[PDB]
């Protein structure tokens, strides 16, 4: 709110990000009058530059951006050895507990529940795990696998948090050589195949997995990795070794394509593909 | 020879098994009892085989693979893909027709109060599709592949969570009804599936729809407009749409003997169980 240094107000802001996928919040002015002057120019390009890439897109349509980054790290991955797996969106309230995610725990209060037994999955290690085990029983090579799709949780309305968003988990399992190098690998498999080849791993807290490596661009997390702990498989007492990591689809393409925030390349009605669309 | 499989065996057979155990007869209980024991192994058997096999050639996942396969076919024919979100309101399923007296109200999984897992692709489709009309004067045509969910009966091709592919053109060049048997050709073309029947039904939503049918199982519904749930969502002109299972699709291509196999799965990978 400087009256001396004078930027859009934070309502400016947000109207220009609205429909608008440029960068707004650095520059100065002299005075209101001109910040002012400025605004108006700024908008009018940002809404005029929206309603021409609306209409490009409906005359020349394209696979949706999500699904197509969805296409490209899929490829990647499989060239790699790796198996595509789906499995379902419920998960039980015993897988939950399983991972440590119970009463008491932050993550708790984040989940749908769709019954006194089964939620929407806020993760896709608890499935994917399950599935890594049973392959594992059919082969005695390494099992490697991802899984694409739909998690859910309650989440505070922050910068680049959607209720409903897009994961991509890949897990190994089985024989080791040096674990974090081959981890290192597949991080750099996707994220060259997703178009972001620049990017740094920082370690971070974590209440799950205790020690996470986390992928950043700019400051922000995209994907956070781990050699696997071994609570979720508590009907075992011997563990096969194994390690993933879990990258925020949108959160890749909403960073690729400077989308202006995070819920315009994902699943929505009012965007489509970066455009606003009322 | 009258003597066929029970129902607990034949669902028995079908866990590990793909063959069609429908059709054998047996002189008497002795020797349906005897190939039943024969058959299920060999079930068993092919089963492991297939699964070794997928883990010696990884691949991508046979439901992403049809659903790469139609939306591909879908964008060549000047098809928008869309992705819309899981949750709708109670408010958009009231304007279907989907009110709290109407019995297909309980099939309904609910999140809150005022929102749910969308049992349909139609509520955010007609959303969308209207809200593009808004940016131009040609055929908006637009497509959607995703989870829907449904409570419902055994699994007689039924899952809880099962993928639609819902497309729809809103304002055709052409008649509607004509320019959707076109689309539904494409999709099912597109599907490996180029053999299948049009037949008009029966729905508690639309009134009327026209199915796609392959030896009588239903794989698709579909609808033209103008329509009477048109006005609640501000719809006022000719469209057609069509939604399909896709999973049934990959279920009836592959000769899978149940629809839980070519799906999501914590117990089945590309139509051979895992566990
Ligand atoms: N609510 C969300 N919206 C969008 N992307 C998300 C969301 N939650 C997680 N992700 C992404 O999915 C990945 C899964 O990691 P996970 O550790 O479970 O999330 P997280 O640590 O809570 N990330 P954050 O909430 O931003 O601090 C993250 O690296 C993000 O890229
Ligand atoms: N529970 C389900 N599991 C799998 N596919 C489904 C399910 N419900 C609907 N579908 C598929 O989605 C398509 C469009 O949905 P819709 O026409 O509303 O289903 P429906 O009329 O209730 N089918 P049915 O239950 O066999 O009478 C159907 O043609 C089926 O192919
Ligand atoms: O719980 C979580 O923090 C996420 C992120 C994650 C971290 C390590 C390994 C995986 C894996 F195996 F699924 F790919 C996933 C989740 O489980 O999806
Ligand atoms: O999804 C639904 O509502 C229908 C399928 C359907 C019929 C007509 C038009 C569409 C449309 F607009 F989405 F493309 C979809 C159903 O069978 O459930
Ligand atoms: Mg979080
Ligand atoms: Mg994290
Ligand atoms: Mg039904
Ligand atoms: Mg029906
Ligand atoms: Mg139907």
């Amino acid at each position: 709110g400087s009256h001396m240094t004078v930027k859009y107000t934070d309502a400016q802001i947000q109207r220009l990000r609205e429909y608008g996928n440029g960068t707004y919040e650095q520059k100065v002015f002299e005075d209101l009058a001109s910040r002012d002057a400025a605004f108006s120019k700024e908008m009018s390009v940002a809404s005029t530059d929206n309603e021409k890439k609306i209409k490009g897109m409906i005359a020349n349509p394209s696979r949706h951006g999500l699904t197509q980054l969805m296409n490209d790290i899929a490829d990647a991955l499989v060239a790699e050895g790796f198996i595509e797996v789906r499995t379902p969106i419920f998960i039980s309230k015993d897988a939950l507990a399983r991972m440590t995610i119970t009463e008491d725990k932050p993550l708790f209060k984040q989940v749908f529940w769709i019954d006194e037994k089964r939620a929407l999955r806020p993760m896709l290690a608890p499935n994917l795990y399950s599935v890594m085990r049973d392959l594992r029983d059919h082969t005695d090579g390494p099992v490697k696998i991802f899984e694409m799709g739909s998690c859910f949780r309650k989440e505070s309305h922050s910068g680049m948090h959607l209720e409903e968003f897009t994961m991509l988990a890949l897990a190994d399992m089985g024989p080791r050589g040096d674990a974090t190098e081959v981890l290192k690998n597949y991080i750099s498999v996707v994220m060259k195949a997703a178009g972001l080849p620049d990017y740094d791993l920082v370690q971070e807290e974590s209440d799950v997995y205790k020690e996470t490596i986390d992928v950043e661009i700019n400051g922000q997390e995209v994907c956070s990795a781990a050699v696997g702990p071994h609570y979720l498989d508590a009907a075992h007492d011997v563990h096969e070794p194994w390690s993933g990591a879990g990258f925020g689809l949108e959160r890749l393409l909403t960073i690729r394509e400077k989308y202006s925030t995070v819920k315009k390349g994902g699943a929505s009605i009012s965007y489509l593909n970066g455009a606003k669309i009322n």
